[PDB]
C-alpha cells in the first residue's frame, strides 16, 4: 500500500527513533543497517555522514564507551506524513552513573513499493522511508 494503519506507522517510527538514537556497541552494526534500510536515499547519506567517525557529533564518539537506551513516551501525527516522536535516553557511563535526558524528533516518512533483497525486505516489510529527519533536547531536566 501507499499507506498503512497508524500502529504500524508508530512500530517503525519506534524503531526507527530508538536505533537512531541509542548506541550500543553489540548492536551497532545491525542499527546502522536498519537505519540505512529506513531512510531514503538522500536521508541515508545525511545519517551515514552524522554517524560516520569523522564527525565529532557522531554518537561513536560521543557515547564512546557508554550506552544510550531510548524510551519512546509518545507519537503524535501532525500529518499524514509528519511525526512527533517524544522520547527520553538513558545514558550508562562506564562507572555505572546513569543520566537522563529528554529529546523530540519530527520526521517525514512514507512507505514505497518496491523490489528488493528478501533479506532486506524482512527487516523492512513494509517499504518504511523517513526522508527528512530532526532531533533536538527537550527543555524539560
Amino acid at each position: 500500500p501507499n499507506n498503512y494503519d497508524e500502529a504500524i506507522t508508530r512500530y517503525f517510527a519506534s524503531k526507527y527513533v530508538r536505533a537512531r538514537e541509542g548506541f550500543q556497541l553489540s548492536e551497532a552494526e545491525y542499527n546502522f543497517r536498519l537505519i540505512s534500510l529506513l531512510s531514503s536515499p538522500e536521508e541515508q547519506n545525511r545519517f551515514a555522514k552524522w554517524y560516520s567517525g569523522n564527525n565529532p557529533e557522531s554518537p561513536q564518539n560521543i557515547y564512546h564507551n557508554m550506552t544510550a537506551k531510548v524510551t519512546i513516551k509518545s507519537i503524535s501525527f501532525l500529518s499524514k506524513d509528519l511525526i512527533q516522536v517524544r522520547y527520553y535516553k538513558t545514558i550508562r557511563e562506564l562507572n555505572g552513573k546513569e543520566n537522563i535526558s529528554h529529546w523530540v524528533s519530527i520526521l517525514n516518512f512514507s512507505y514505497i513499493n518496491a523490489h528488493i533483497s528478501t533479506e532486506d525486505r524482512l527487516i523492512n516489510p513494509l517499504g518504511f522511508q523517513v526522508s527528512e529527519y530532526r532531533s533536538d533536547p527537550e527543555v524539560i531536566k
